[PDB]
């Protein structure tokens, strides 16, 4: 394997972490190859769920406690702290809040979380790797609980860090922030790559193609596809009571992605950077509502 950029693994990984056998697990969670067998049975259809209340109050639950759990991790966020400390401490948060963490075992994936830092672009693996002044580092939070997923991220600085990562960082932002703004029934779900393109273009950023927002509620992923770039030829038309999320990876050079040795951290071909930001939304008559805000504070984490 030839790395793309600066990064690299650092091995051994700790043993898989135990969630105790009182918290309510998903169904993949205790599969072998960590297949859902849940969302295979629907693999077939562009079908788009609409959430009953009873739906719509288990995913503003599930969502406010992923939200804590992403604030925990934004806490510990300095140069020295591995990302596989990160992922224990975010792996006792889910468990304090009865939940569990819903990347353990998907597909077989190590961790409770995903920690990508720099040219990874999602999907990083917690590992014995400090932290370094400089780096952007993204924490994707997701939590399991009565049922219902909730997924959330963020990208945070580590230190004091160049112009160009405060530009990628704020830009990402911006590219999720009007594309929730364009959220209401009727609007179909192609155009959010639209407006997600033409703001990273404009700002001289590309826009990553492999990786999509999705349905989620009972099942992590299901439908709709919510692709991040634009004309992209995704199926359906926002409705109330629809729950997705709008998750889009944004580089500092060209869109084109790889994947490592170990099957899950994606990075750009180029080596360049690349960050995230991620909510989990449901559509409602005036609007969305972003069911993963912060309700204690006005901005996201890098801008305080
Ligand atoms: C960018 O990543 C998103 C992602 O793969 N979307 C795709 C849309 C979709 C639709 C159907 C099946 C898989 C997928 C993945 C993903 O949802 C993340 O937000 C999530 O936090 C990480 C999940 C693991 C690492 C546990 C997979
Ligand atoms: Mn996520
Ligand atoms: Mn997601
Ligand atoms: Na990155």
């Amino acid at each position: 394997y030839r790395y793309t950029g600066k990064l690299r693994p650092h091995y051994p990984l700790m043993p898989t972490r135990p969630v105790p056998s009182y918290i309510q697990r998903p169904d993949y969670a205790d599969h072998p190859l960590g297949m859902s067998e849940s969302e295979q049975a629907l693999k077939g259809t562009s079908q788009i769920k609409l959430l009953s209340s009873e739906d719509i109050e288990g995913m503003r639950l599930v969502c406010r406690l992923a939200r804590e759990v992403l604030d925990v991790a934004a806490g510990m966020i300095k140069p020295g702290v591995t990302t596989e400390e990160i992922d224990h401490a975010v792996h006792l948060a889910c468990i304090a809040r009865n939940c569990y963490p819903s990347p353990l075992n998907y597909y077989n994936f190590p961790k409770s979380c995903c920690t990508s830092v720099n040219e990874v672009i999602c999907h990083g693996i917690p590992d014995r790797r400090p932290l370094q002044e400089g780096d952007i580092v993204n924490v994707d939070i997701t939590l399991y609980r009565n049922g219902y997923h909730g997924d959330l991220n963020e990208t945070f600085f580590v230190g004091e860090v160049d112009d160009g990562a405060r530009k990628l960082v704020q830009t990402t932002y911006e590219c999720l922030m009007q594309a929730i703004d364009a959220v209401k029934p009727g609007v179909r779900y192609r155009e959010l790559g639209n407006i997600i393109q033409k703001h990273a273009q404009a700002n001289g950023f590309s826009v990553v193609r492999s990786y999509c927002g999705h349905g989620i509620h009972k099942l992590f992923h299901t439908a709709p596809n919510v692709p991040h770039y634009a004309k992209n030829k995704a199926v359906g038309v926002m409705k109330s009571g629809h729950v997705f999320t709008i998750e889009p990876m944004i580089c500092e050079g060209g869109w084109q992605d790889e994947t490592w040795p170990d099957g899950w951290t994606a990075v750009t071909r180029d080596g360049k950077r690349s960050a995230q930001f991620e909510h989990t939304l449901l559509v409602t008559d005036t609007g969305c509502e972003i069911l993963t805000r912060r309700l204690d504070s006005a901005r996201p984490h890098f801008m305080s």
